[PDB]
RNA sequence: AGAGAG
């Protein structure tokens, strides 16, 4: 499983994280929490529960060890 | 389970919370309840049945204890 | 099951809704029966089969009791 | 199964529908076949395999029995 | 099942095939291959590895045997 | 299989793969990794952890053999 | 957030 290695350690090293979506939006912030469906992001002041399903890409601050 | 401590505390709260959709039209009210596959929301006296593919986005008021 | 109550009491009741489509368009007219997978709506004399991946949202006119 | 009713109804009652797709665009013609996954539109010369999952809407020329 | 027998006979036989996209884009060629998730077109020389996620539908070339 | 195979080989090759998303984006690089939902593309230095689901199209720049 | 595909 890389996504949940990835995902993980972008949790554990608090690193900041770009998470593209589906429609272009991009969003920034740290990853709190993820499950099977959904990603817990701490992203400019609030805690914001994302679908998976709406995330296209996350594109890290600084590259993760995999 | 992140996605449904998320769901059931920020309904027990009547957070007030945005949700984004996919299209990127954005929505606000607060969590009736949900299941599976669907958010009800209460929206100015008015209820929404949202599916939960049609979402992108959960931003609440304030922060949650999970 | 929220959506399924939620779903047999507007048919049931006869409730005009809107349902708004994932594209933003919005049809109108009294469920006449759903599926796992699908919504028949009439709107205007006419039977339209929705699947539910294509919904965003149902509001109803007025709230429903579950 | 009201979506099994519907389009085989509308399949050996050889009617016409226009099947109205996520993007908004509208295709129209006679369903030769259907299975879990596709729906097979004779549609203005050519048969046109269609994912389900990109249809949105079935209007039927008439409405069907059910 | 039709999505298979539409597949795999228009892969036999090199139909020259429309897929149009989700997004309306549409591509234009051969089939040489497909699994559950995925269909392998050559276009013009050219490998394309398509989703069929983000697949509306195949417009080929004149009409196969089902 | 022929995704997995197809994906394998363009990791082993080191191929540069144009990644069209649903969207219309374009992304460009080299695969790392994958699993069943996700593709991890180096773009430039860069690692991104793209969802299967919002792929639409890999185009590599040499055919693979499978 | 009222629907004809590069």
């Amino acid at each position: 499983n890389i996504q949940d290695q990835f995902l993980n350690q972008i949790r554990k090293e608090n690193t900041y994280v770009t998470v593209f979506l589906l429609n272009g939006f991009q969003l920034r912030g740290q990853v709190k929490g993820f499950d099977n469906f959904t990603v817990l992001l701490e992203s400019e002041g609030k805690q914001q529960l994302i679908y998976k399903h709406a995330i296209s890409t996350f594109a890290p601050q600084k590259n993760v060890q995999l």
